[PDB]
């Protein structure tokens, strides 16, 4: 297929990858700088996170979501299903809403496209609403993740895609707090894109530290599958 082969043949190997964030929630301002590679053969991911304006306001695990569905491995005979590579190079838009359950919620808006070799992910998010003291600007988030699936489906009438999913953060009092992902995705360029049918995405996910690094920071390893295409 001369389509699912130009994409494809752009995330054959290893792809460097970029990722910037500006934040702001409850007017708490921040900024994220990422860097790692990508290697969609494999699903696999390798990131590193560094908050440049200091302390993150928010607890990491909440911003994992935001911080590259064009990585997933789509089996060979889903390849046809993969509108994330298909939109590449000139990339496509995310959009989110991110409702934390009795708190406030994220809007997000990210553009993610090569330049050069490199696959940048561009973020600005914005949160309101919040509780001062409630789980996210309260910090009572523990320092792990859970494995969840991510649903697909077409969104016709804007000419890509619209995705749904819930996480559930675990809280240090071994409570859970959810957060409920809206998400739409559609495509810069006006070249034709693959519109999939109904699929999900699995997602690993495992978040470390850097011994060495002294910013507020967070390493995280994702792998990520496309399945329920049999």
């Amino acid at each position: 297929d001369p389509m699912v082969s130009k994409g494809e043949e752009l995330f054959t190997g290893v792809v460097p990858i970029l990722v910037e964030l500006d934040g702001d929630v409850n007017g708490h301002k921040f900024s994220v700088s990422g860097e790692g590679e990508g290697d969609a053969t494999y699903g696999k991911l390798t990131l590193k996170f560094i908050c440049t304006t200091g302390k993150l306001p928010v607890p990491w695990p909440t911003l994992v979501t935001t911080f590259l569905m064009c990585f997933a491995r789509y089996p060979d005979h889903m390849k046809q299903h993969d509108f994330f590579k298909s939109a590449m190079p000139e990339g496509y838009v995310q959009e989110r809403t991110i409702f934390f359950k009795d708190d406030g919620n994220y809007k997000t808006r990210a553009e993610v496209k090569f330049e050069g070799d490199t696959l940048v992910n561009r973020i600005e998010l914005k949160g309101i609403d919040f509780k001062e003291d409630g789980n996210i600007l309260g910090h009572k988030l523990e320092y792990n993740y859970n494995s969840h699936n991510v649903y697909i489906m077409a969104d016709k009438q804007k000419n890509g895609i619209k995705v749904n999913f819930k996480i559930r953060h675990n809280i240090e009092d071994g409570s859970v707090q959810l957060a409920d992902h809206y998400q739409q995705n559609t495509p810069i360029g006006d070249g034709p894109v693959l519109l999939p049918d109904n699929h999900y995405l699995s997602y690993q996910s495992a978040l470390s530290k850097d011994p060495n690094e002294k910013r507020d920071h967070m390493v995280l390893l994702e792998f990520v599958t496309a399945a329920g295409i049999t």
